[PDB]
């Protein structure tokens, strides 16, 4: 339960269950890695856990977006995975705020903007 792979956490955030997220902080603080490192996102595209959470909302509401936010703001390296975007040539610059705006959900746009969001991110 302590160690969580990329696919495991992607599946957890796909269902939007915060209760299955009380295993991440220990994992980050044990191996002294960062949630913003190259051990949590897909290499090809760059889709992070926060983005994959934003790609699916059951009723325009996700209770799992917040827990990632407070568990990433206590140990994040200067990028809070809010200003981090894809690296592929197709989507070079596409950040989570772009998904938030595109899905037509003002709520998550807020959650992104109070917790810090460079609005001047070019896709």
């Amino acid at each position: 339960p302590n160690r969580f792979d990329r696919d495991r956490l992607f599946s957890v955030v796909s269902r939007g269950v915060p209760e299955e997220l009380t295993g991440l902080l220990e994992y980050l603080r044990r191996t002294s890695k960062y949630l913003t490192d190259s051990a949590y996102t897909e290499g090809s595209t760059g889709k992070t856990c926060l983005m994959k959470a934003v790609l699916n909302l059951q009723d325009g509401v996700n209770a799992c977006i917040l827990p990632l936010l407070q568990i990433d703001r206590d140990s994040g390296n200067p990028q809070p995975l809010v200003n981090a975007q894809c690296t592929d040539e197709f989507y070079r610059g596409h950040s989570a705020l772009h998904i938030a705006i595109e899905k037509r959900s003002l709520w998550c746009v807020k959650l992104l903007v109070e917790n810090g969001a460079n609005v001047h991110i070019r896709a």
